[PDB]
């Protein structure tokens, strides 16, 4: 090796001892170093063996073949050099070593090798430069060599084609080349251009990153976990489970790294070619092909880390929603109060998004480091050994900025803890919108959802101040290095060499040195936030875990054997089944009777092991069905709710229907059991949920039925049907263990076992013959008798986002903001535009002073402005974030009742917890990064075109070349984000719908088809998302190709055409650099705004009438009688069916109590519904004293009629909050209504008296309780309308008589008209007013309707009361 042959002379050839060792040492170690890590792959990852193919035998045969002619030279060598003999024979042992890879290859079922191609092409390159010359120098052992390259030139064509297999997804059968320019997706990209995408050209998801096939893994490594910790910690899980994937990102990283250095390098030598005409030219041209292939590479191992980076965050995802919701369904009922909804909602919703965002950036945090290392290393050989000074500032800033990161941590706690808490508030909103617009309790929550909001954006914008100060010091540490070195440097020793030459290079290197310290923020950031979300992730799956072993559930005497076992709902709270025991034989019905809150319902819970057992033994024996006493009711046919996960069986099914009278109910429906019955079972009554919930237990023929009041909204005669076909001696489950829980008494003869429980223990216990003799407790009680897919789905739309969403949130961050970030970011642009400029223009020990004093001067100058344009980027985000929520809130909370009941609960919690992220945090930084990549651009263009007035024909089409591409990209870049965001909405949806009914599920033992449907709709979004970072990465690959093309005309043009522009070379190097970044900013920005347009999508939706009518306005006491008169009035249910109300006309006097009463499915709520204005009258009148309803606005007339809603719901919080919301009620008077509604003798008992913490929906509660609470709200508003909405129907015989004096004496100068199932009530009425089918039947006192023999009489016969 000499450089008079390689170098210096024209012709370009190695010396033959070169040719013989390094050439051929090259390919051959590259297999043995790989050769052991690839058993690693080829044994973790396997997919089967590939089938005996001509391709496969092919490659084997030339693999044996090269070996040979390789052995042949050894054989001739035998036949003085020590070269000829070693390199033969180490070249025949690898070219082995491949041959047996492609064999094993086969055996694992690998189509295209990622090894072979390049192990053959490095192979290649050797051979071509020996070939040449072999060539050159002109028999006896070149015809081996031309041999031994035509062979490897035809294996390496042969390793490009694709192996047999052993709608799926392409990337499993596609080449490797295919594999590593993303070539396969470019048809749905050609797609996307022609016609908007839809879901059915998502294709599926690959079997790798299907939801059952990743779940079970991270689940199992947490039993594991959490088995050998007898606390565990979810950092070891989560890499054990994720690591070995995600190392290839490692190796792939330190690759891109050790190829992106030598980039300035090969430049450098270009530039000094390019500038001298004293090196042989092929030197140029060698050094333009150089740089294009390192380029070349260094993209493709850049993408190739890339996307392992991001289908491992998908992975992670997937896996944390997977395990989230499968706790959540194991999860005890003392950690579900502990551990909120909002906060499951939010560890399936923004905490993956943080660990995906850590998977981006946690390969960094030794590549950053590494960089500056060897920069800094680099810079001791290049400017002395005073680059140790520089060390200094950064043992004096990275202690600063960890300990300002170590206060985000603390900062971003508080911020994930109170979106959980608003999250759950929004949730507890959603769930009971019906109430919480009958109350006018409208603002009262949306000012109150605005002080959780505030309160989590405030320490975004401290958290963001810190981030701000933290970016400030990384983006100076490069200039102050310098000072500190160059200060040092001089004084150091006599070395005052800073000669421009020098000083330009490491001024120049320090630049360089900003890359990979501009990165350390948003790596800190992220890690903090990462760690933050995995904490709560911790203690969500460390909670305690319900034991199913406490009750032997033995399969198959009694039914129950209970042993004296004192159940409870919490570790530390006092029991509330103290020494239950008792013993149900098979068969027998038994009727567990008390009063409210007496543990009759707790009996049952405690009964399907979702009760803490202190001591005792239970051996409930078969198969459970439970009847909720509030039913269940999913999103699905009322024939999917009456199967629940069974075959339907005509035979059962017919009978089930029928017995429990439910064709009545399905002749009324639009298509009888096909309709969409809604989310919560909204498009169907309040008796005909509990029928259907029945109907559910009755067709899952089960051993023990848990009925737990299963007729407690159904009217007598139905309710009496219903017993007589279905509970009775006589029914269908007459030879099944039934605790039929009742709070009327009616059926108590036919009973078997009586159980009455009051306090908490069984205070009695036998039939009724047996208990009509005690007299005692008991028996004083019984002497005295006390189609067209209604709910519709999210869907995306199609084109580009309108300007109007640019509009709206260029609106929300203001003026002041939207012009000051802006002449920060232009400042800072031409600041770091003159620093490159004098640095470089001006390349006398008093100009280097004032050269360093100035250079300083601009730096700093830079990093003032990159801070303040970080604060203000983050300030008007935040500004907009708020302004976003509050009309968002503000749209949701003015939509009409119709509009809950067609959009499903997961869209809107998609709208107020995933798009509100992405609102917060993303859009700000992409935002930011999009304006600096567009001002870097727009400068770099200007300088290039002044100081070059020829290049000014090349700028339009570069710049078209780049615009189009982008539009090519964008075109389905946004439906493919927008098929994300509708395709996960479902997710939501059903979380929400399982978390709801999570005991039902529990008990019916049917976890696994829930865990399967959670699992498809996690696999639908996956498959949504994939082609976005797929399209990701194949938009970059193609553009950092493109431009890449361009750099080597412009090299080449520098070198070929120069005697006959140094600047060029580098001027393509960098400015496509900046149009390449500009357009994926451009498209990611654009992303992102969908999200935003979907908040906007419920602002064009129509809503309801003007809540406060100024000019219409009534007195202040308006309702001086309350005369409800009702003309022509007719409602129609939906606009497309037909009337529900025809043409009633009735009028009520003042004060006249109604007593409206009627068969199931008579329109009933319907008047209750119309008085409020829910539902916009098509025609009729209703006027309260002398002014018609239609003509007032909403808040005026809600807060001016009381109601007492059919379902007993507790917003969470507070017990008092349940209460008067707008805290308009001193303590004495909330006080004195507890005990006007018979509750005060229950609220005393708790410790924290009036402040209780209510659990989520009130079911720290019983249903009693829940209601007794409604009518002190009631008592609290007082106001002289009480429409009662068949209330009073889940308490015992004497609280709803006390309750019914109650209303009878402080309401007895009010218009109450009480809808009610329970006719004795009605009979002491003035009108019972009878509904049939929509039109009026009877009209007067219930003695005339009585004599009459009428309906009424009917009905009355029915009761029992005549
Ligand atoms: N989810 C819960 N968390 C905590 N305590 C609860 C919960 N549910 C019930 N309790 C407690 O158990 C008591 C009894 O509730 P339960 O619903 O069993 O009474 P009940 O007499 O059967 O009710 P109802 O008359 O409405 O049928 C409540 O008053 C409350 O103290
Ligand atoms: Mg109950």
């Amino acid at each position: 090796w000499e450089w008079n042959v390689t170098w210096n002379t024209s012709n370009p050839d190695f010396t033959k001892c070169f040719q013989n060792t390094v050439l051929v040492w090259v390919p051959c170690s590259y297999l043995w170093v790989c050769f052991p890590f690839y058993f690693l792959y080829l044994s973790h990852h396997d997919r089967g063996y590939i089938q005996m193919t001509h391709l496969n035998k092919a490659k084997t045969a030339l693999g044996f073949l090269l070996w040979i002619v390789c052995w042949a030279d050894l054989f001739y060598s035998f036949w003085l050099a020590p070269v000829f003999l070693v390199s033969p024979t180490l070249l025949g042992i690898t070219m082995l070593l491949a041959t047996f890879l492609i064999q094993i290859e086969r055996r694992r079922g690998v189509q295209s090798s990622g090894i072979m191609l390049t192990f053959w092409l490095i192979a290649l390159l050797c051979a071509l430069a020996i070939l040449r010359s072999k060539i050159m120098t002109a028999v006896f052992r070149d015809v081996t060599f031309y041999i031994y390259f035509s062979l490897v030139l035809i294996q390496l064509v042969l390793s490009c084609f694709s192996d047999r297999s052993p709608n799926p997804c392409p990337e499993s059968s596609a080449s490797f080349l295919s594999r590593i320019t993303f070539w396969w997706i470019t048809g749905m990209m050609v797609q996307g251009y022609r016609q908007p995408l839809e879901s059915t050209d998502l294709w599926s998801l690959n079997k790798e990153d299907t939801s059952e096939q990743v779940v079970p893994v991270l689940v199992k490594n947490w039993k594991k976990e959490c088995a050998k910790s007898r606390d565990p910690s979810l950092f070891k899980v989560l890499y054990k489970t994720f690591g070995p994937y995600f190392l290839m990102s490692f190796l792939f990283k330190a690759v891109h790294d050790l190829m992106m250095f030598a980039g300035p390098e090969i430049l450098k030598l270009l530039i000094n070619f390019v500038n001298d005409k004293k090196a042989p030219e092929w030197q140029g041209y060698f050094y333009t092909a150089l740089l294009f292939i390192s380029a070349c590479l260094q993209t493709l191992v850049l993408h190739q880390y890339f996307h392992i980076c991001f289908v491992s965050g998908m992975r992670i995802k997937t896996a944390v929603i997977g395990a989230v919701y499968r706790k959540a369904l194991v999860i005890t009922n003392a950690a579900r109060k502990s551990s909120t909804v909002g906060e499951i909602v939010n560890l399936m919703s923004v905490d993956a998004q943080r660990f995906m965002d850590l998977a981006t950036y946690i390969n960094m945090i030794w590549s950053a480091p590494l960089q500056v290392i060897l920069a800094l290393y680099l810079l001791w050989l290049n400017l002395g050994p005073s680059v140790l000074a520089g060390v200094a500032v950064m043992v004096l800033m990275v202690p600063l900025n960890a300990v300002m990161a170590m206060k985000t941590k603390t900062y971003q706690v508080a911020h994930m803890k109170s979106k959980d808490n608003r999250i759950k508030l929004m949730n507890e909103i959603l769930n009971g919108i019906k109430v919480l617009k009958l109350y006018a309790w409208e603002l009262a929550f949306k000012d109150k959802v605005l002080a959780i909001r505030q309160e989590e954006l405030k320490v975004l914008k401290k958290s963001a101040y810190l981030a701000a100060v933290g970016t400030f010091t990384w983006v100076c540490t490069p200039f102050l290095v310098a000072l500190s070195t160059f200060a040092v440097y001089v004084t150091v020793d006599e070395n005052n060499i800073l000669d421009a030459q020098k000083a330009f290079v490491s001024l120049a290197l320090f630049n360089i040195l900003r890359f990979p310290l501009n990165i350390l923020p948003m790596v800190i950031s992220s890690i903090v936030q990462a760690s933050v979300s995995l904490k709560r992730l911790r203690v969500f799956l460390s909670h305690e875990d319900l034991d199913p072993d406490s009750i032997q559930r033995r399969p198959i005497t009694n039914s129950i054997t209970v042993k004296n076992a004192t159940f409870t709902w919490a570790r530390n709270d006092p029991p509330t089944l103290h020494g239950i025991t008792f013993s149900v034989p098979e068969g027998s019905l038994v009727a567990v009777v008390g009063q409210v809150g007496c543990g009759k319902s707790s009996l049952l819970s405690a009964l399907l092991a979702e009760m803490d057992k202190v001591e005792g033994h239970v051996t409930v024996k078969g198969s459970v069905a439970y009847v909720p006493q509030q039913a269940w009711i999913q999103n699905i046919s009322l024939r999917e709710n009456i199967l629940f996960g069974r075959q339907l069986q005509e035979r059962y099914y017919k009978a089930v229907v029928e017995a429990c009278a439910l064709l009545p109910d399905l002749e009324i429906l639009p298509s009888g059991d096909r309709t969409e019955i809604g989310e919560k079972g909204v498009n169907l009554s309040g008796g005909q949920k509990q029928r259907v919930s029945l109907a559910r237990a009755v067709y899952c023929d089960s051993d023990v039925y848990l009925l737990d009041d299963p007729l407690s909204a159904v009217d007598a005669h139905v309710g009496k049907h219903i017993f007589e076909n279905v509970i009775g001696p006589k029914g269908l489950l007459k030879n099944k263990t039934r605790l039929l829980v009742t709070h009327a008494i009616s059926y108590l003869p036919q009973m078997d076992v009586i159980i009455v429980m009051s306090g908490g223990k069984i205070s009695e216990m036998g039939s009724y013959q047996e208990l009509l003799a005690r007299d005692g407790a008991f028996a004083e009680f019984l002497r005295t008798y006390a189609t067209w897919k209604l709910v519709e789905a999210d869907k995306a739309q199609t084109g580009q986002v309108k300007l109007s969403v640019y509009w709206d949130y260029m609106k929300a961050i203001g003026l002041f903001i939207s012009f000051l970030s802006i002449f920060l970011f232009l400042c800072n642009h031409v600041a770091s535009l003159v620093s490159n400029y004098w640095l470089s223009l001006w390349t006398t020990q008093e100009h280097t002073q004032v050269r360093l004093s100035v250079y300083g001067a601009l730096g700093i100058s830079q990093g003032i402005t990159v801070f303040g344009y970080s604060m203000a980027v983050s300030i008007g985000g935040i500004f907009a974030s708020r302004r976003l929520h509050l009309d968002l809130l503000h749209n949701v909370l003015r939509s009409p009742i119709s509009f809950f009941e067609r959009t499903p609960s997961g869209n809107l919690v998609n709208r107020f917890s995933k798009e509100l992220d992405t609102v917060d945090s993303m859009i700000p930084q992409v935002i930011k990064m999009f304006m600096g990549s567009l001002f870097n651009v727009i400068g770099a263009c200007i300088i290039i075109l002044l100081a070059t007035p020829m290049a000014a024909v090349i700028i339009p089409p570069l710049g078209l070349i780049y615009f189009f591409v982008q539009r090519f990209y964008v075109a389905s870049s946004r439906q493919l984000k927008r098929l994300e965001s509708v395709s996960r909405s479902p997710v939501y949806s059903h979380f929400n719908e399982t978390l709801l009914g999570v005991s039902v599920i529990r008990a019916f033992e049917e976890q696994e088809r829930f865990i399967r449907q959670s699992d498809l709709k996690v696999d639908e979004n996956q498959k949504a998302y994939y082609p976005s970072i797929v399209a990701n990465r194949w938009l970059a690959v193609r553009l950092e190709c493109v431009g890449n093309c361009i750099v080597l005309f412009a090299s080449l043009f520098a070198v070929i055409s120069r005697h006959s522009v140094g600047l060029s070379v580098s001027y393509s190097l960098q400015v496509t650099t900046y149009l390449n970044w500009l357009v994926r900013m451009s498209s990611e920005m654009e992303t992102n705004i969908v999200a935003v347009e979907r908040l906007k999508e419920y602002s064009e939706t129509e809503k309801e009438a003007p809540w406060q009518i100024q000019d219409m306005a009534p007195p202040k006491d308006w309702p001086q009688v309350g005369r409800v008169e009702f003309r022509d009035y007719g409602l129609r249910y939906r606009e497309d069916l037909d009337l529900v109300l025809k043409h009633i006309n009735v009028t009520i006097d003042g004060g006249e109590k109604v007593g409206i009463v009627g068969r199931t499915g008579a329109g009933k709520s319907s008047l209750t519904l119309g008085l409020f204005r829910i539902k916009e009258s098509a025609e009729g009148e209703i006027i309260i004293d002398d002014i018609n309803i239609a003509k007032i606005g909403l808040h005026d007339l809600r807060f001016k009629i009381t109601i007492i809603p059919q379902d007993p719901v507790l917003f969470s919080g507070s017990l008092r909050m349940n209460l008067d919301p707008f805290s308009q009620y001193s303590d004495e008077e909330v006080w004195t209504s507890l005990e006007l509604a018979h509750l005060k003798g229950f609220v005393s008992a708790l410790p924290d008296k009036l402040n209780h913490e209510c659990a989520e929906g009130g079911e720290n509660l019983s249903v009693g309780q829940r209601q007794l609470v409604c009518l002190a709200r009631a008592l609290l508003r007082k106001t002289k309308i009480l429409v009662l909405d068949e209330a009073t129907a889940a308490v015992d015989l004497e609280t709803d008589d006390l309750i019914q004096s109650t209303i009878r004496t402080q309401f007895d100068d009010c218009t109450v008209l009480t809808i009610a199932h329970r006719l004795n009530t009605i009979m002491d009425y003035t009108r019972v007013i009878v509904l049939d089918k929509g039109e009026i039947q009877e009209w007067g006192s219930p003695s005339d309707l009585l004599q009459q023999r009428g309906l009424f009489y009917s009905m009355a016969k029915d009761s029992g009361l005549v």
